[PDB]
């Protein structure tokens, strides 16, 4: 299958991060304002006054110059929250500056619903979009609202824990802007499984 994709980072508490959202063991673990993991799945979302805010370990990552591994927000066509939360999509991007390279994506979130299928790769610096959940988590994070910043120098103000991920856009990701890509599902690779916390029973039965 073919999508469209995006990117952003608002610093909300991921839609999967709430029970009784998928069918898995627990949903996407949250972190508190200086990024430690919380271990109360009911913490309001820092975006509507609480203290539950994204984690930075969830931010993408090269394995190598081909291949990488993230998370991003999902929306499929014709599916529901509780068939993406927690799965893991294998995609091939189709355009841009990368086209070719690949990259495993665990969904940690739901996007809009546009009617196709969307990605919105979580990336520190991509933009915080609608709710600014980072203005409250520690003062904010530069960039357009859309879009996030626009050079790898801007990076260098991110809160340490950020910074890894902001980079990551310039340098594998050669900071393309929305490049389509192709996608199947795939079982998840332990490496995002165990930064999330949260995997889907029926994980097993996919590639």
């Amino acid at each position: 299958a073919n999508g469209q994709s995006t990117r952003y980072w608002d610093c909300c508490k991921p839609s999967c991060g709430w029970r009784g959202k998928g069918p898995v063991n627990q949903p996407v673990y949250s972190c508190d304002a200086n990024f430690q993991r919380i271990h109360d799945f009911d913490a309001v979302s820092g975006c509507e006054g609480g203290p539950a805010f994204s984690c930075a370990d969830h931010s993408p990552w090269a394995i190598n110059d081909n291949l990488s591994y993230g998370f991003a927000a999902t929306a499929l066509s014709g599916q529901t929250e509780e068939s993406w939360c927690c799965a893991c999509y294998a995609l091939t991007f189709t355009s841009g500056p990368v086209a070719g390279k690949t990259m495993v994506v665990q969904s940690t979130s739901t996007g809009g619903d546009l009617g196709s299928n969307h990605f919105d790769l979580n990336i520190p610096g991509g933009g915080v979009g609608l709710f600014d959940g980072c203005t409250p988590q520690f003062g904010g994070l530069p960039g357009a609202r859309y879009g996030g910043i626009s050079s790898r120098q801007e990076c260098d103000s991110f809160p340490e824990p950020l910074k890894p991920g902001c980079q990551w856009r310039f340098d594998w990701f050669q900071n393309a802007d929305n490049p389509s890509f192709t996608f199947e599902r795939v079982q998840c690779p332990e490496e995002l499984v165990a930064r999330t916390g949260c995997r889907r029973h029926d994980d097993g039965g996919f590639a």
